[PDB]
């Protein structure tokens, strides 16, 4: 019993970050076969932050201008390529650590771990959601571009974000690995405000589902309600609008608890409505959007 | 900018996970160099939870009774014996992937990383606090135990924390690496109470230093207070009482910030006394406490 929130473990990227430097910005990149990826803004200078022109400014420099670190080692570039916002550094030797990986773009609500790291070297593990609003809500200093978001599962790696910059709200923004970014964000220092950060309401329901199967059952109701009227309720509160595809993703919880996905809702209504009087779910006072379904049944199961 | 519940990158310890099996229990076992160490309730039946008696179960078992499995590699086991509730199985092999490492038994209100295993194999890594009541709140299913706790300081992991058990509250209990438990708790299925979980006044301290380093200044008011004045405050809220000793440790907190400690603690009681009025504080609606001074520093430097 328990639930935390919990990050995947994090040794097979830790064998994957490097650091790289290209005149005198240092940051993090992900060296897996022959392949170094890092961000494109690792070529810009101070005076290329308001409006860095990146074509003209990758021309300015050769396979030698970048230097690609493994630990204490130092990797040969014999080719480099942009693609969208990623540099790839071909690079002359395989890395002996890369674990089986794929890249995925991932989408909104969906939840990822991110190793933070600092000039190749891991610092911490979290677990992170994408927002509706295409940021992050992570912990970065300067230094940590190039740190990556994935999911594992059994022992394949699915890198899908690498972390680019902070919006002057202090919330995050990045690419996944083809360099798109998510969201409307660019790799400039410009005014970009994030839109509006709603709550992932199906998210919330598997938390509550989750807490139901530890013993916090307090919030449940004698009530019930329909799709389109749990929706009125959500959109006043900024919840994302729930859908029958978030409904049938709920099945396993709803039927592990014997509580119908309508039910639970009725709860969430409630809890929206009223608030928490002062009471927890889970060790928090505030209902928690950070853990999908999957999230859900896999720490209750304990996938290894 | 940006704070979250961070853990340490958990490679070095993933490399160290093996699988104990003896008779029909399975549990997780740390091998550091050529040893293995793991609970030693491994040796306890379905009939051997009440009032187990260790030094006569282990009588019953030979060396080649402890199956230990890395991966899917057989380790041979040369020798055991029982130090506290541990068990120590020589195996004739050193761990290749053994990290510099100490054993260290850590203080109440002090934090640190689980990574939670089954069958050997990591499932998850999250950041936990020894509570004042020598509890943790981890997140924990059957098969679990001799999952570990550790704090990496560059490259040398000090293992503190062996899981152990589940009490009937939910909330779990575990020895440090000499097989010592934490708190009262006995190795055994028997009414274990725990003690009052008080808050760890030092924590939330530096809580709100990261708060404040981060633009979460709402609470900050124009009171002062005295070590005396806040700790009556602090008892009434089952708060732990600060000593001269935790406002030394808050220094480098309050010279970044320029508030000084009890400043600091008058926002606190203000907080305690008032709660937080519908309000947010590095996204949190309640008062965390775990996180060290010691953490604060860490993350908001990028120690890595
Ligand atoms: C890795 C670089 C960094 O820390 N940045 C950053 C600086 C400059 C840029 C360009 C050249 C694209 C404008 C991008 C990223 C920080 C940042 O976003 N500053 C404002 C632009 C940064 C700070 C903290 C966390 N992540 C990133
Ligand atoms: C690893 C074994 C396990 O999951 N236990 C557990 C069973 C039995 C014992 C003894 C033989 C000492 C009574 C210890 C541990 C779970 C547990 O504590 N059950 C109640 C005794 C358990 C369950 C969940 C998380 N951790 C441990």
């Amino acid at each position: 019993s328990g639930f935390r929130k919990m990050a995947f473990p994090s040794g097979k990227v830790e064998g994957c970050m490097v650091q790289v430097t290209c005149g005198t910005t240092t940051l993090n990149g992900l060296w897996l076969d022959d392949v170094v990826y890092c961000p494109r803004h690792v070529i810009c200078t101070s005076e290329d932050m308001l409006n860095p022109n990146y074509e003209d400014l990758l021309i300015r420099k050769s396979n030698h201008n970048f230097l690609v670190q493994a630990g204490n080692v130092q990797l040969r570039v014999i080719g480099h390529s942009m693609q969208n916002c990623v540099l790839k550094l071909k690079v002359d030797t395989a890395n002996p650590k890369t674990p089986k990986y794929k890249f995925v773009r991932i989408q909104p609500g969906q939840t990822f771990s991110v190793l933070a790291c600092y000039n190749g070297s891991p610092s911490g593990v979290y677990q992170c959601a994408m927002r509706p609003n295409f940021t992050i809500k992570g912990s970065f200093l300067n230094g940590s571009c190039g740190s990556v978001g994935f999911n594992i599962d059994y022992d394949c790696v699915s890198f899908c974000y690498m972390h680019h910059m902070e919006l002057p709200t202090g919330v995050h923004a990045g690419t996944d690995l083809e360099g798109n970014f998510y969201g409307p964000f660019v790799d400039r220092q410009t005014a970009q405000a994030a839109g509006t950060d709603t709550t992932i309401t199906v998210n919330v329901l598997a938390w509550l589902y989750a807490a139901v199967i530890n013993g916090d059952r307090w919030f449940l109701n004698r009530f019930t309600t329909t799709l389109n009227d749990f929706n009125l309720v959500a959109m006043k509160y900024n919840y994302e609008p729930l859908t029958q595809d978030h409904v049938d993703i709920l099945g396993p919880l709803s039927a592990q608890t014997g509580i119908a996905v309508l039910d639970m809702c009725a709860s969430l209504k409630e809890l929206l409505q009223n608030g928490m009087n002062g009471r927890t779910i889970l060790g928090s006072a505030l209902l928690e959007d950070e853990f999908t379904p999957f999230d859900v049944v896999r720490q209750c199961s304990g996938v290894t």
